[PDB]
């Protein structure tokens, strides 16, 4: 009985799980990581996926693809595509009203549909699963945002088929998170569930009604350009200003210095979820000058205060659209890596008058956890 896997094909990070023996195994990749960047890179010599793409020793911005999930299933002329293109370092081209990402690989220009890019991330997730299981995987559940339309769903499925998978079902992210917590097991009688999902790039609030195992999506809200990367960017700008103060040099036009600082800021952020301060130490940041400093949790919170507070507006809106009072939410579920931030948890819990948060499943894994549960259900 060869297991089906569950894949969270994320905007910024993806995750794969498998259900066996009554229990989900979230599968670590070859570097030991339980999540894997949704990044593909092309060089003079190789195609890199995941951690190797995100962590290249040498900047390759034109040929390092990410955010494919923002393109998948959309027409080239979609306002969202045209908007997003302006900020990406890689080129997007029109092929018969469909976007393609164009890069250089082994010295030749070529282009890929978003579903081909995303198939490369799914193949990596498949391979991570296969390395753990010891045999080929042929069946999967793949998740998508609740707001995805038929074309975005179909393109995600087609990314799965490309990758060699039989896609058992495409299921919504917030539904997968609820399944992870066993909330689908409820009997007859409506239960309202709020899923608060703050990831790397996007913020999604969904309100679900579950009644005897049947899910209805009652409301969706959020901000497609609010996520952990924006918090990293506030720390970057802070530290650029601190380096000018101390060294009388502006690092901001040095692409490598900014990248290294951003990576260091992301790591210090994560530390600040469990400690009240973090050390940020980068050798030879700019013109040979070491930058050894630190950041407190309080200061981080100040830097990002408007961003964190803004997460409550979509929560209000979703409650209004679902025609529900706070007290009528039965369960609050945290999804997305950025939900580990203490101040974000505080804001939400305070808004809900002290209500417990369902947070025992690592929030960046919950989607995959549920998709793995559901893939085994569907296999029978
Ligand atoms: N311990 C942590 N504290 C703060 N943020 C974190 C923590 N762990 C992960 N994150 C952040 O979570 C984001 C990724 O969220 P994730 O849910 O894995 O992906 P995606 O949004 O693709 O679904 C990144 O911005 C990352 O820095
Ligand atoms: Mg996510
Ligand atoms: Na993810
Ligand atoms: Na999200």
């Amino acid at each position: 009985k060869a297991a089906a896997i569950g894949i969270d094909l994320g905007t910024t990070y993806s995750c794969v799980g498998v259900f066996q023996h009554g229990k989900v195994e979230i599968i670590a990749n070859d570097q030991g990581n339980r999540t894997t960047p949704s990044y593909v890179a092309f060089t003079d010599t190789e195609r890199l996926i995941g951690d190797a793409a995100k962590n290249q020793v040498a900047l390759n911005p034109q040929n390092t693809v990410f955010d494919a999930k923002r393109l998948i299933g959309r027409k080239f002329g979609d306002p969202v595509v045209q908007s997003d293109m302006k900020h990406w370092p890689f080129q997007v081209i029109n092929d018969g009203d469909k976007p393609k990402v164009q890069v250089s690989y082994k010295g030749e220009t070529k282009a890929f549909y978003p579903e081909e890019i995303s198939s490369m991330v799914l193949t990596k997730m498949k391979e991570i699963a296969e390395a753990y299981l010891g045999y080929p995987v042929t069946n999967a559940v793949i998740t998508v945002p609740a707001y995805f339309n038929d074309s975005q769903r179909q393109a995600t499925k087609d990314a799965g088929v490309i990758a060699g998978l039989n896609v058992l079902r495409i299921i919504n992210e917030p539904t997968a998170a609820a399944i992870a917590y066993g909330l689908d097991r409820t009997g007859k009688g409506e239960r309202n569930v709020l899923i608060f999902d703050l990831g790397g790039g996007t913020f999604d609030v969904s309100i679900l009604t579950i009644d005897d195992g049947i899910f209805e999506v009652k409301a969706t809200a959020g901000d497609t350009h609010l996520g952990g990367e924006d918090f990293d960017n506030r720390l970057v700008n802070h530290f650029v200003e601190e380096f000018k103060r101390k060294h009388k040099k502006d690092i901001s036009q040095n692409k490598r210095a900014v990248r290294r600082l951003r990576t260091a800021c992301e790591r210090a952020k994560r530390t600040l979820s469990s400690s009240t301060q973090a050390s940020l130490e980068i050798d030879s940041l700019f013109e040979g000058i070491d930058f050894y400093t630190s950041i407190t949790r309080a200061r981080f919170e100040e830097l990002c205060s408007d961003l964190f507070r803004s997460t409550l507006e979509p929560v209000e809106k979703a409650l209004r659209d679902a025609k529900l009072d706070k007290a009528q939410i039965h369960d609050l579920v945290l999804v997305g890596g950025s939900t580990r931030i203490p101040k974000v948890q505080k804001l939400l819990q305070d808004f809900f008058n002290g209500r417990d948060l369902n947070k025992s499943i690592n929030p960046d894994e919950a989607v995959a956890y549920g998709a793995a549960v559901q893939a085994a259900i569907l296999m029978g």
